[PDB]
């Protein structure tokens, strides 16, 4: 329910407890809300939800073409 796992999609903050994230970017998985949204970390204070479906494991991340 907390791994770590990569961005695969670019997601632009859309409230002030959201994040941005970027292709590739790291994410600290703090809570999984529900299907759709999780919340977490991309470093030191840096804290949000983000849509789960934007994100895939490290293994599928390190496997692309």
């Amino acid at each position: 329910t907390a791994p770590t796992v990569v961005a695969l999609y670019d997601y632009t903050a859309n409230r002030s407890d959201e994040l941005t994230i970027h292709r590739g970017d790291i994410i600290r998985v703090f809570f999984k809300d529900n299907e759709d949204w999780w919340y977490g970390s991309i470093g030191k204070g840096q804290e949000g939800y983000f849509p789960a479906n934007h994100v895939a494991s490290e293994t599928l991340y390190q496997e692309l073409p």
